[PDB]
């Protein structure tokens, strides 16, 4: 049976970029799915330290936060830089996704009608620190942080692939980070994963927008 | 060797002060005013346009989890294998959850906001108590037996829920005895009782 587990409703949402992390690395990994029925039920949910998913099991180390599975397999995969200042930039890009997730994760579900507009007026603003990251980084020709890739570029590269749903072409202002999204979705092992059924099948939010 | 880059308020900054000031650390205050940010060219230069920005050597960070970890990382800070350091994490990451509400209720919606906050508090600490709980019966730190950053960014979080809901960690015997042991170490204690934390507000709009 596989060391890992994922645990988390149907959808993309905080485990895509964790899942494409543990397909692009070929580490075999269990889906459990749970459905909002189930999670109505109460008894999974009162369960979990902080009330909510994803849940992962690697396996007896039960971990909550969808950031922290990705600093685990970063730390455990050796994916977070090559010393002690990569690992410092890494963080201070994922934080920096983080950030971003967070605004489209409040647009997406709490004002996306009234709000929307507004966001694609902003996102420019926002994609721009990670276009100028890749300037400073070998010309932007090959990650994020260093030499190698980290669980930040893996958070980034879902961070911009569900903004190019949201706003087609908003990559276009930025050739580099376009250019980044198709080099890391070559990849042969994460371009078999985003063809697949068990990623394209899953929306991309809880609520059918997106 | 260190420099903070920030607002003349606690704020994000307070965690990382305290670590540093515990752990017999030298730094400098560069303190940007409003009149100051309200310029722009600072700011312009700031990776996300934000503060703290801080400096260790010719290295440049923002974000103040990446400034946490970093410390974290270099100072010994962040237990002592890679499943205590996902831990370390996981409550990190809980403790910035907590306090993104904690920011949004003092910034967005304090006066129509805050009964239905604190009455969701006990709810949203209950989660370290339990950890507390699960680790050498809550005498020791967070996660495993040496302090962590994520020690030093809870302790700051149950400090100003302190302030803002009096008595929140009085059904909560392992963090409250953890709050007055963390806040007894010498160096720590010396400066939570020095003016250039007791003297800077919490927050930057007044409301704690
Ligand atoms: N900070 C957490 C956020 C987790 C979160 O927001 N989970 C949502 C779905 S992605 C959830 O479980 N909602 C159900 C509930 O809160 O009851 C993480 O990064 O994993
Ligand atoms: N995710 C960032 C957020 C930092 C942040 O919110 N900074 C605020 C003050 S606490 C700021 O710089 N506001 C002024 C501006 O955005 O221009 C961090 O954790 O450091
Ligand atoms: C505004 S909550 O309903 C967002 C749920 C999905 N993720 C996260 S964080």
């Amino acid at each position: 049976m596989p060391p890992y587990t994922v645990v988390y409703f149907p959808v993309r949402g905080r485990c895509a970029a964790l899942r494409m992390l543990l397909a692009d690395q070929g580490q075999s990994w269990k889906e459990e799915v749970v459905t909002v029925e189930t999670w109505q039920e109460g008894s999974l949910k009162a369960s979990c330290l902080y009330g909510q998913l994803p849940k992962f099991q690697d396996g007896d180390l039960t971990l909550y936060q969808s950031n922290t599975i990705l600093r685990h397999l970063g730390r455990t995969l050796g994916l977070y830089g090559k010393d002690q200042q990569e690992a410092a930039l890494v963080d201070m890009v994922n934080d920096g996704v983080e950030d971003l997730r967070c605004k489209y994760i409040s647009l997406i579900y709490t004002n996306y009608e009234a709000g929307k507009d507004d966001y694609v007026k902003a996102l420019p603003g926002q994609l721009k620190p990670f276009e100028t990251l890749l300037s400073q980084n070998q010309g932007g020709k090959t990650f994020i942080v260093g030499d190698q890739i980290s669980f930040a570029d893996y958070n980034l590269l879902d961070l911009l692939l569900i903004h190019e749903v949201l706003a087609p072409g908003c990559l276009d202002a930025f050739p580099l980070l376009s250019a980044y999204v198709g080099r890391l979705s070559a990849r042969p092992k994460l371009k078999a994963f985003l063809a697949s059924p068990e990623y394209v099948n899953l929306p991309i939010n809880g609520n059918g927008k997106q």
